[PDB]
């Protein structure tokens, strides 16, 4: 009983939210780096989140592990390939990872993440070695997987290089550029680094999406929106707050990457009031459902299925017309995106 036991399309997880604890286990001990538990059990627990915490509070879950795999070729190319892995086995066929180039490398990077010591690993060969890895899950689990690469909202130096690296890698699995991190930030979406590089994507025709409105108020949505140029937004559970955008945004038909037990789970989503998810659903907006990161939710795509079918009253025919819409709004070409629409209408039938 698997809520939609048919294929699946994921717009929304990070590859870096959704390594096996048994991997973070291995590296841990093969490079000597100290890890909160040595045991995959309670390393899910350090890990893991219970109860709703913040943004803030469920980024820093990421100290407990990152350290384990940047840095590391043979790290950064095999959680990739166990990515599609995962994916497969959840019934999705076509997915959007995305990650930062910059958090995982060792070499050329300012400031150094997780305090490690210069080593050849550079952002560039992040993104080549991620390739490699999505490539060869997909040929060994067949399934289509693209990839995203994210601007870090504290760290608008980075950004003109994450466009650098879209259009090196164009279609060679990345099809584009994210925003991510901490949204609390005052301002972080207008930092100039970030403004340039979404200019830039807009002029290079390099696809945009923008995680807003997870936490901050309408306006960042307005700002994303408006000013980044986002093709589409990442969460945008606040944007009903304000009537007017949101309807504008719907009659647009602006895609939003929503994540519901991650909503819950970050305090993003009050308990006690209606899921955004459902306003969506009820006015037949354009979304998708996303798992965001799995190893920090305990969560599995289904997770996210099971919650919309038994509260919110989600039916297959909404898990059906929101794939629909998830893959029309994916970032594949044309032809790849026909290819799609295709086979979902078939085992849809
Ligand atoms: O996945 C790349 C990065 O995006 C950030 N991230 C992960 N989950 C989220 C997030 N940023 C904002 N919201 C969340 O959906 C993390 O700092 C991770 O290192
Ligand atoms: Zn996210």
């Amino acid at each position: 009983t698997p809520a939609f036991n048919k294929p699946k399309v994921e717009l929304h997880v990070h590859l870096d939210g959704a390594i096996k604890p048994e991997t973070i286990l291995y590296f841990g001990k093969k490079r000597g780096i100290a890890l909160p538990a040595d045991t995959v059990e309670e390393l899910r627990n350090i890990i893991g989140m219970d109860k709703p915490l913040s943004l803030p509070g469920f980024l820093a879950k990421f100290d407990y592990y990152m350290p384990v795999i940047a840095g590391c070729r043979e790290a950064i190319k095999r959680i990739a390939y166990e990515f599609v892995e995962m994916k497969a086995k959840e019934g999705v066929v076509y997915v959007e990872v995305r990650y930062s180039p910059h958090l995982l490398a060792n070499s050329k990077v300012d400031p150094m993440p997780w305090n490690q010591t210069e080593g050849d690993v550079t952002p560039d060969d992040v993104v080549d070695l991620v390739n490699q890895g999505l490539q060869e899950g997909e040929q060994a689990f067949g399934i289509k997987v693209r990839s995203i690469l994210c601007c870090m909202r504290h760290q608008p130096s980075w950004s003109l290089e994450v466009l650098e690296l879209c259009k090196k890698y164009n279609q060679k699995t990345v099809v584009a550029m994210d925003l991510a991190g901490d949204e609390t930030i005052e301002g972080s979406s207008l930092f100039p680094g970030h403004v340039e590089a979404y200019e830039g994507a807009v002029k290079n025709g390099i696809h945009r999406t923008v995680h807003a409105g997870e936490v901050g108020s309408p306006e960042v949505v307005r700002e994303a929106v408006d000013i980044l140029k986002t093709e589409r937004v990442g969460h945008g559970y606040h944007t009903i707050e304000d009537e007017a955008l949101y309807n504008r945004l719907l009659k647009e038909n602006m895609h939003f990457e929503v994540c519901p037990w991650s909503s819950y789970l970050t305090g993003a989503w009050d308990p006690k009031t209606t899921h955004a998810v459902v306003r969506f659903k009820n006015d037949k907006a354009n979304y998708s459902l996303n798992t965001d990161a799995p190893l920090i939710f305990k969560s599995t795509l289904d997770t996210d299925y099971q919650m919309t079918k038994k509260d919110m009253g989600f039916t297959e025919e909404e898990f059906k017309r929101l794939n629909i819409n998830a893959a029309k709004s994916s970032f594949l070409p044309e032809e790849e995106k026909k290819e799609l629409l295709e086979r979902l209408y078939r085992e849809y039938q």
